[PDB]
């Protein structure tokens, strides 16, 4: 559905070094797929490919 940032209940991202890691994570959420994005505004984080609606992406604002 939506291409993003993966993130928690919270507006947290997910942190990371390997593709191989994030691609199971997005997949695992019913994600099309998912790679680590090394220089992002929060770090080495996460990025996954079409996730659906029922699961959040970061957005504006802190993670609390």
């Amino acid at each position: 559905g939506e291409d993003g940032y993966i993130a928690d209940g919270d507006n947290c991202t997910y942190i990371c070094t390997f593709n191989n890691y994030c691609h199971a994570l997005c997949t695992d959420k019913k994600g099309d797929s998912g790679a680590c994005d090394w220089w992002v505004p929060y770090g080495v984080v996460c990025w996954c490919e079409d996730l659906p609606t029922p699961v959040p992406i970061r957005g504006s604002g802190k993670c609390r």
